[PDB]
């Protein structure tokens, strides 16, 4: 589906920051409360992809592009951050301040 693989870039290109979440979730809650900690809310959005028909054919998608099919799965302007574990880890070892601030995101 080149449709879907469309609806996810969009997702990806248009915000900054990029999380793809499900229901009920604890370490998507945990990844987004982290990141906007960081007062990123004006550059994030938020897709709970299990609300969606096609939620299967995006995890596959999100596999192809970052290596895992899991929720949630972080991009910093197109870049893969990851998962909820990857972004502690740069955000212990301050490689997430730094990509925020080549951003202009924190100052």
């Amino acid at each position: 589906s080149e449709a879907v693989k469309k609806w996810v870039n969009k997702i990806i290109e248009e915000n900054i920051i990029a999380v793809f979440a499900k229901t009920e979730c604890p370490y998507c809650i945990k990844a987004i409360s982290i990141l906007k900690g960081y007062n990123l809310n004006s550059h994030m959005h938020v897709e709970n992809i299990e609300k969606n028909p096609d939620m299967a054919n995006i995890q596959a998608y999100l596999k192809e592009l970052t290596g895992k099919s899991s929720v949630p799965r972080i991009f910093i302007n197109k870049d893969v951050v990851g998962g909820c574990d990857d972004l502690v880890k740069e955000n212990d070892e301050g490689k997430l301040k730094e990509r925020l601030q080549k951003l202009g995101l924190v100052n």
